[PDB]
């Protein structure tokens, strides 16, 4: 049991939200006795949700064993699985043995199972459950302590009469660990194990995108069960090999654990994930105006809010970046977001073409859902042209200039101004598409050109992007970006990753040369690789596109 | 008991909507000796709806004890949560108590789980429980005193035979809390504890804009519990904070109200709000001519019922403001509603596009029976343009001049034409391209042309908008107006906006110095800010637009 046994340390990695659970069902379980009457009626409806897996029960157990309770698990479908007329004496019988206890909390796990969306639940039988748990949960009212947790897969697939007010009305997020926090689940799940030294877990918690909780654990076992494989020979004693002596002379290394993190972990989940970016302002070269308009709408209004107040005036939410492509936008929305701690909630253009070629509107409404639970957050729908773009091209010329996907934005976003949490960034590619009405007071209302990096802009991003590899002493990027005059950004980039490739070809060569005279050289970026570069290397975004945006900025 | 009753001062901030009820269910169970019989049957059909949390219940609650009364709880999904055969038994056991009682109420709540849309109930165990409902309501008919309220959702939500006349016929609103009443329900929600000075409820109330009921309470709730939070250092006292001594000595500041009124308060509900707009005839410089032609239309034929009956004329219902995009339509049509006190049901261009590009017409026919049932009111149909847009260009370019929006509601405002309460105001930026249908007589019948407001009219509206914000000496918002002779609207509006910003940038920007040197200078608008933001103005809507719309002057 102790083994295994949970707390406030062993849930790691989630700690924005672990926060708000703690808080919320810590004070009225730990210190009840002044029973919030003096102050407020305590939370009863608490909704943690999250993709499968994420620690949504052991954030529970860890909640409920440090703040002693009296956990009394009530696994979804286990109360829906105990033929007719047993849910409902189940149902009772734990919240009435809980509220016997006078601390309590009742995790109803998988609650998708036991209370489906009111629509899918066809069967009678298993709709008495359902409105069973809701009086239940009314009845709760003004019980001694009967906190109740929920582990619904989704928010939107339990029944709304459910989400009401009274009833669950704290839905917390559990998000997918982006990045820094999954590294310390996979330090939680490694403690007990033994890490065979060179194992940067920091590696390979950056390069996990998109596994969640079990998901890492399963990485970590696959990578002690290869360990294990590696000494299968060593092993290889039919009658006793579980012996300790050729078991405790064991360890994961780094290649064993890259086995299962790129090969033998397929299984992962991918969505819209809610991330503290890592780019900061000094990985932008150039932009100094924009980076000063940028603070004048998100930075300096949040922390004077007295001055926008007495003055008078709606701070300016929706910024809507307009450049040539691959300009930095997505990295200034990025940049900002780290400098003031937010979450970078994107929503690519293919996301967005997707609905309306699949003609599901619908779920736009869900994405600022997520934002709104995710604050404060960042909203950089990127390529807002792509839905006019597929639908043509100049002034769409297959109807209007709107559309099924940027018409009910044009709706969320006026429902969000109420909101003073969340930012708005738009990152239209081509600015003279997008429908006139999210240019329009209320809505996005600033346009701040992204230029086309100038000289020194390109100078200050080749160096930017030159930081995390090697350089060399020569290679003097400063006249490099000079012979550069149109180039947009990536390309720039694709420049130096062009030249990362093409050097380290002559390394790799090298080193079968160095095979094969067996039977580094200048590891260094040298002028000669660059110049290879160079030598095909493009001004992605023609002059035309570069006066068409500065048709543009007569708005 | 009693320090969580509920009577007429608990329920607040919805007056309009309460006085109904009462006036329903008070006389007729306070004074029902004369049995109404004398006059007319009582009401026995009251239909309580509203989003989930808006003091539906409370309502009921506060009705039912200050007119003392025999209230028997019905919650709605307990009758159909009690296996089979014993919903009807309960429902009867109910409803013959409450007749055995002389005065009666009885609070279906959540009527949609008890009796949903009729189409949606496959089970037929779930049926017989909506019949012996309809026929035990046809029974108390002649009943002593079984007045029996209701509180579906929405009121399409409940199967139509409960809603016909005997049965379910008396449906009243209970609306979101706009503004000014929301203020009210918070002050009941926070007499009780304590607000520390420099609360100013009112800027709480209207910064919410969505919050309903129970997450207003939840919003003070957090706030409650946010200046515990502060003091939990001084609380961190794991025996015995829960004494007195650290308890009292807490109140909610403005800070922690605001914590929850902008972050941790993210749970709302937005919808098509009745309102009662705020702003005034005052705050709508110039536009005199159109101030006097929309008071022959909604005021004085209201006035003078009379005079409009013997001369014999259908008071011309359904003006259709035409003018340049932004300039005051929206305003004219909110200050006529805030001087005849109405309802301002808006329904701007997104969510009349969002029917025509989803092809969900039928949710029209809603819009309108909200009007139907928020009488007085206004029906400010924003950019019915929107909708061919979409379709195209000039005379639609992708087919007719109709669609499948507009035309429903050439039906309904038809159907609308009888009701001699709601005003019906059309807002199309481009006249030239809407129905023509929509321009005949009986539907939409007068056209204001809300004009690009002239230079005395520049002034009048730049002096109303520098209103709540200061605005200095030397500004001098007269020769500023008469550098612009064709801004429309708005765009002047975004200049002064531009200024507040140019101008506070300053002052925080100086704030910043302070610390500096520490290791306001003219907070007034000074001209400097004024002739900056200038710098950056732009003619919204070209004199072709405005030479246009004079083309359209001709009808
Ligand atoms: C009668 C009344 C009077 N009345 C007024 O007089 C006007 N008024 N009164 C208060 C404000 C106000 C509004 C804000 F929205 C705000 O922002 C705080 C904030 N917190 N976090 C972030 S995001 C942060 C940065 C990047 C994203 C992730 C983290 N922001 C932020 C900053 C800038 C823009 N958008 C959000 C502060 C404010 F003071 N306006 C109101 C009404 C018209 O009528
Ligand atoms: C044989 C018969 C003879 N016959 C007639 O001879 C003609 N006739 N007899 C009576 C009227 C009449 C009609 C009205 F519609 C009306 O309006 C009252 C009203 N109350 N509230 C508001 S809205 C108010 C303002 C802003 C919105 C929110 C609050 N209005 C209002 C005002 C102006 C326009 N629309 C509604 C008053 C009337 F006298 N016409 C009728 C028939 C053809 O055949
Ligand atoms: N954030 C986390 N921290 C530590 N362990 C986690 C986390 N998330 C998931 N796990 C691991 O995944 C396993 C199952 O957790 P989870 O799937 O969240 O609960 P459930 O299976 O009830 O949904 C546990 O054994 C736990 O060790
Ligand atoms: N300082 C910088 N300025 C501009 N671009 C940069 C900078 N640093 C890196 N980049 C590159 O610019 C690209 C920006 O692409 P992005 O603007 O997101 O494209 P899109 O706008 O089409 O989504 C990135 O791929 C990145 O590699
Ligand atoms: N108009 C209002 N005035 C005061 N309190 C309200 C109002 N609306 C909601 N509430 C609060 O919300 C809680 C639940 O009310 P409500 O949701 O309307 O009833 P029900 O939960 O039965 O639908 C109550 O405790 C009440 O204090
Ligand atoms: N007195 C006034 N006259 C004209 N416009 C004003 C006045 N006062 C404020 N405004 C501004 O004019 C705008 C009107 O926009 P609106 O006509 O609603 O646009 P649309 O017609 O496209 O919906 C508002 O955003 C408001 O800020």
């Amino acid at each position: 049991e102790s083994l295994n046994e949970v707390g406030y340390d062993d849930i790691g990695g989630c700690r924005k939200q672990l926060a708000q659970i703690k808080e919320m069902v810590e004070l009225p379980l730990r210190h009840p006795a002044l029973f919030k009457a003096i102050g407020v009626k305590p939370p009863r409806g608490i909704l943690l949700y999250g993709p499968p897996g994420t620690g949504k029960t052991l954030i529970a157990r860890a909640v409920a064993n440090e703040t002693g309770a009296f956990f009394f698990l009530i696994n979804g479908p286990e109360i829906m699985s105990k033929l007719a007329g047993e849910s409902e004496s189940n149902l009772r019988k734990a919240f009435e043995e809980a509220e016997k206890n006078a601390p309590a909390i009742i995790f109803i796990d998988e609650l998708d199972a036991i209370a489906p969306k009111r629509e899918k639940t066809h069967g009678e039988v298993e709709r008495r459950i359902v409105s069973q748990l809701l009086t239940l949960m009314d009845g709760l009212k003004q019980r001694a302590h009967v906190i109740v947790m929920a582990a619904t897969n989704r928010p939107n697939s339990i029944d709304p009469a459910l989400r009401r007010f009274g009833r669950f009305d704290r839905e917390v997020d559990i998000g997918i660990p982006d990045a820094t926090g999954r590294l310390e689940i996979l330090q939680i799940h490694t403690k007990n194990m033994k890490l065979a030294d060179d194992v940067d877990l920091e590696q390979v918690a950056n390069e996990t995108h998109g596994h969640v909780g079990a998901d890492l654990a399963a990485l970590c076992s696959e990578a002690a069960l290869q360990a294990i494989r590696k000494k299968m020979d060593l092993i290889d004693l039919e009658d006793e090999t579980i012996d300790a002596e050729v078991m405790n002379s064991l360890a994961v290394t780094m290649d064993d654990f890259r086995w299962a993190l790129s090969q033998s972990n397929p299984s992962a989940l991918r969505e819209t994930v809610v991330e503290v970016p890592q780019v900061t302002w000094e990985d932008i070269g150039g932009l100094e105006d924009v980076k000063r308009e940028l603070q004048e709408l998100v930075q300096y209004p949040v922390e004077h809010p007295d001055k926008f107040l007495k003055f008078g005036m709606t701070p300016s939410k929706g910024v809507l970046f307009y450049g040539p492509p691959g300009c930095g936008k997505t990295l200034l929305a990025k940049a900002i977001a780290n400098e003031c701690q937010a979450n970078f909630i994107s929503i690519k253009g293919p996301e967005l073409l997707t609905m309306w070629f699949g003609e599901s509107e619908a779920n736009v409404r869900e994405i600022f859902d997520k934002a709104r639970q995710a604050a404060p957050c960042v909203l950089f729908f990127d390529e807002l042209d792509s839905i006019a773009k597929a639908r043509g091209g100049n002034i769409g010329d297959g109807g209007g200039a709107a559309d099924r996907v940027i018409n009910q934005i044009l709706t969320e976003m006026d429902g969000m101004s109420t909101k003073k949490n969340v930012f708005i960034i738009g990152a239209t590619n081509r600015p003279d598409i997008i429908d006139p009405a999210i240019l329009r007071p209320g809505r996005l209302d600033q346009l701040i050109y992204i230029p086309l990096p100038d000289e020194k802009s390109r100078v200050a991003i080749l160096k930017a992007n030159l930081r995390k590899s090697p350089v060399a002493k020569d290679v003097d990027l400063e006249f490099l970006a000079k012979m550069t005059n149109g180039f947009s950004g990536a390309d720039l980039t694709e420049i130096c990753q062009r030249a990362c490739k093409l050097a380290i070809r002559e390394s790799i060569e090298s080193e079968i040369r160095r095979e094969r005279e067996r039977q580094d050289p200048v590891p260094e970026i040298r002028r000669d690789h660059f110049e290879e570069a160079m030598r095909f290397a493009r001004r992605s975004v023609s002059d035309n596109d570069i006066r068409k945006y500065e048709m543009f900025a007569q708005t």
